[PDB]
């Protein structure tokens, strides 16, 4: 679709996500953070009507661009999202998981005690692969025949 | 542009790597399977330079579409590929992770005979979240900077 | 210009790799080992900025050369490597891979309880006979047309 | 400076084991095959008077390089050199297994009905990964200790 519930409140998902109205009111989205702003396209127009409160991060995924910069700060805000009532916030990047879930990270590093290798533990048992219930469904049932001996 | 080996020799990635002739053959990619094929435009030509060896499975990304059907086919394919000396084998769809990680655990189920829940947790704990390595280094800087706080304590 | 990954993200490789910038980012490499180091001419000044952290052990390649003192020092360095995050370990010498190898053993006697004999059907096991992947192309078409002999006549 | 046995008689080694007479010697190796073979460097001088039978073929280890056109003379010269009792290969290269190993497994295809599957098992079975006898001497030492309880050094 797509969007991980990776921390509670917490989604990590992609930019189709972050343009889609439907999907963010339903999953009842307060704050998003564009990890992939681009200066030259502004904030988000849909976001104000949704009461959605938006941080825009301008950053390009490249091995040479330092996104440390934007740790605390971006940390800063994710707390500020989950630590309102009913809070929940999408994070996200245009493309590319890497800019999303590196703020993520540095996240639960400053605000949840955890070594990265934990921090990357936990994001990576809530990432989901299979969103299509379909699929898993399918899935299931060739697992009970498996195990049933075939 | 991205690609996890999900099993050894075995990459899980996207459209854009199945187009990429300078990472397939950089990853000495010998197989690839799409799992969203278009019947009506058939193979990539560049594979029969790269000397790669196809399979397209036509599939639609919807919770009523039947993978099912190409559970064995696709896992035979995997099979081969994995089977042959130097071996390795791109599984990819047009977008979404849903038509080819399916086929990936089909795979590990029927020819490895790991239950769903431990084919799932051998596929996630391969799914890399930081594939830009200057990140990764940052965030091990920041990391190595919350530990020195500690050991300072200690 | 080779290596071979005789454990996950353990690479067993030779000087040229260890000296090559572009295959070192492209395999991404975090750690070298280097089992035949030169205590005066230091740390490779390529890997600060491809930051890659460093470990040489002063070993000559010779029968009454005492390896065995950095079995343990060399081990340990491998496991944080391969423990780090995205971690991935090039071990290497000069010239012959006895020095290499002989830590590389060792690492998976020390840290994975393997056997010797275990350890070094391992590693065996991974080391390509067949690097260039045109060769290994060029046999496989061989293969085929002679199992396509016994198909003919079945 | 080392040969492996992956076949009796055929052995799989490197260029200073083809330039040491004291070990051609013996080896009691009675062929050579030189899978990078250098046309104005020739025949290397000491075989003649050794009775040392030589089979060059120029090949470079690059990918776009066809070393096919060679299967059959290096895999007929290597089954002359095996068919006599006493008969013994050396098979090498300059530098890189690949050229030599490709001429050896073409050979076992051939020659000795395996696919090439079980020829790589049978060659990579046989390679040795440690030369060096005193390290091997030391290894077996921790093994020793590890087997008898020992978790670290």
């Amino acid at each position: 679709m797509h969007a991980d519930e990776v921390w509670p409140g917490l989604y990590l998902g992609d930019q189709d996500m972050a343009n889609n109205r439907r999907e963010l009111r339903r999953l009842g989205i307060t704050h998003v953070l564009n990890a992939s702003h681009s200066r030259w396209r502004g904030t988000p127009e849909a976001y104000e009507g949704l009461g959605i409160r938006y941080l825009g991060v301008e950053a390009h995924d490249s091995p040479a661009f330092d996104m440390s910069i934007h740790f605390q700060t971006a940390a800063d805000f994710i707390h500020r999202a989950l630590s309102q009532p009913g809070g929940k916030i999408l994070v996200h990047s245009a493309v590319g998981v890497s800019r999303s879930a590196t703020l993520v990270l540095a996240y639960l590093m400053l605000y949840h005690h955890l070594t990265l290798v934990e921090a990357i533990k936990k994001v990576k048992d809530h990432r989901g692969i299979i969103p299509n219930r379909g699929f898993l469904r399918q899935l299931l049932a060739l697992d009970r025949r498996l195990r049933q001996g075939l």
